């Protein structure tokens, strides 16, 4: 009896960028026109991110209403937590109501919410908000994962495995919700890496149910979360920081992000699939957090994926930008919508083994394996 | 194979606060000994909290470096978090070095880390900083529970429970840590319940090793945790709240917080021991979070438990205050080390089951049912 996924949905504000249009967009909202030459950087940031568009609460009504939140670092964040308090579950429960007329058993049977968010922190939690807001039982059991940015997603699902495995019966409902209210600001040429975050932070909520033990005549597999693993990389300590200040969440990086990830990730498909006699890692279906374009190119180059392994995850970041925890389930989503659409055999494009990965703050390293369900 | 308690350790920095003297104290550093009727509140406040002293790593120095963390409202987040963000996984490592000499295992056997904080969120995590810092194995399971106040407590032995009996094998590291860094600040007469928290909160860290399966000759164990439960208290929405701001921490209560608790505790109590054939609440042994001193009162009051019942837990408040997640474990280890030294039966006070309360924002009370083990 592995935990296994029974539904996924989405969800995504209303108000949609072009990425086309962003840089003209970003530099007059900000008032940052006569910075011709980073302009121009912002510019090449934008084309090169792979992104189409991106889903955005924050308006250019709300922004002008919130002038601190277009310099660098202006004092901001009691009006990003306003915003973005009330956003994190409001978004969410969209996703959740999805998710569960998907599986199709009354709200009462949700044990368990596991409840996700990098976009404000709060007490009571969103944790709380989404509880009453869906009316779930008094008594479900709560885990508020808080502030772990990009691998999270992974994280949620390593956290659900353990939860429905020792609780016979339990079905937890999982929500994701990120949003760019923490992180927007304006631009800065001492603090370039701020304007790599400008052009891929989006919002996004995902909403998952899970459980050991399906009852197949109610209930309908997706995946199964095999093993959930997670490390930190060599070397790389202070590689990637986000730390919650007055101006709000400001983002930190160094250059070469992308070479630690690439250079270790073989050492996580090693430890997680040859326990399982599997080591052609062409030969298992993917799901890579996009949230750093670079990363999936040079994972992809490293360890010789055909180019269509990363299709679902590079669409997901086209059609949706870095939506941090939010973007693996999203992807997980257009995977077996996209197998079903296409009568492959199983919901892994067709493998009956798969890979999960979150990538983010440490370095650390989100491994899940998961197997498909056959597609009939 | 129940999920057990192998070892428990403490820590507090060194700076300790005598209570009888702390209105003073505060109201000469706050510049409001003008405010004669409020500080007359303030000593009543003291007075009424049964807390003798309190460790606290603000010293004089640090608040006079700081002056605007000695305001009511004034912005210093940047400056809380400055101090807090190293403070908390310091204190923690004092604690877990101690846990694990204690243990007596290599630290390489650490499978699973859960930190626990409120006093400020930081990206990547304070479980990240404990992990170099002790030397953990890169590829420990970390969960990072943050800004989940005063019950979580509660909700790292829930955690641990399901992490370290769905895998064999697992050794847990638990750590909570927290501190007034985020809540300390003057005094404001249209904000009366801030003053509650002035007289209440406290440092401290806790930290624990917990598995199942326990090998008997190299462990010993000392708790069994044998059900966790997790429920929202009927119509007390907005009864707690607490906002990370640009001043900190900001924390906003409603006047009945110890009747909200006191009228639903029974409801947890038959939820978690009539199953078991339970029902005389003095045959149990006792752990409540005691940071509200009326909240244990009532509790004793409206259920009718002798005087001594809750006597570890009042220990643990006189001596070191609202310490939030820390004080159950501070009480834990007060219990077991009480029992060994007075010759009881086992390190329940002689009894074989027992109950372990965290209350917080929600309202939300945590239950964790608890066995003994014998002491020979």
């Amino acid at each position: 009896g592995l935990a296994t996924i029974l539904a996924i949905s989405t969800a995504t504000p209303p108000n949609c960028v072009i990425q086309a249009d962003y840089p003209d967009y970003y530099f007059k909202i900000t008032n940052s026109e006569h910075m011709t030459e980073l302009k121009e950087k912002f510019r090449r940031l934008c084309e090169k991110s792979m992104i189409r568009k991106r889903h955005m609460c924050l308006t250019e009504e709300i922004l002008k209403a919130n002038p601190n939140m277009c310099l660098h670092m202006g004092t901001s964040l009691n009006a990003r937590q306003d915003i973005s308090l009330v956003e994190v579950p409001k978004l969410g429960k969209e996703a959740a109501t999805k998710a569960i007329k998907e599986w199709g058993q009354p709200k009462s049977k949700i044990t368990h919410l596991i409840f996700c968010t990098s976009a404000g922190v709060d007490m009571p939690g969103a944790d709380y908000q989404l509880t009453r807001l869906l009316g779930l039982s008094p008594e479900v059991k709560r885990m508020m994962i808080y502030q772990q940015g990009c691998y999270a997603g992974a994280t949620v699902l390593r956290l659900a495995k353990d939860l429905t495995e020792n609780n016979k019966g339990s079905r937890v409902l999982i929500v994701c919700s990120e949003n760019t209210v923490p992180t927007f600001r304006g631009p800065s040429d001492t603090h370039i890496d701020s304007l790599v975050g400008q052009a891929l932070f989006a919002d996004g909520a995902a909403a998952l149910i899970v459980g050991a033990d399906p009852d197949a005549s109610i209930e309908r597999p997706l995946y199964h979360i095999v093993s959930a693993s997670q490390t930190l990389l060599p070397d790389s300590d202070g590689a990637i920081e986000g730390h919650i200040r007055e101006a709000g969440l400001t983002v930190h990086l160094k250059k070469d992000v992308p070479a630690f990830f690439s250079a270790n990730i073989e050492k996580s498909l090693v430890d997680a699939f040859t326990p399982i006699g599997i080591s052609d890692w062409n030969s298992i279906f993917w799901i890579a957090h996009p949230g750093g374009p670079a990363i999936l190119d040079q994972v992809e180059e490293k360890l010789g994926l055909r180019k269509d392994k990363l299709k679902a995850s590079r669409h997901v970041m086209s059609e949706f930008g870095n939506m941090s925890s939010a973007c693996v389930l999203f992807i997980l989503d257009e995977m077996r919508k996209t197998c079903l659409e296409e009568g492959k055999a199983t919901t892994g494009e067709g493998l009956d083994w798969g890979v999960l990965f979150g990538f983010g703050p440490g370095l650390t390293v989100e491994t899940v394996v998961l197997r498909s369900v056959p597609i009939e």
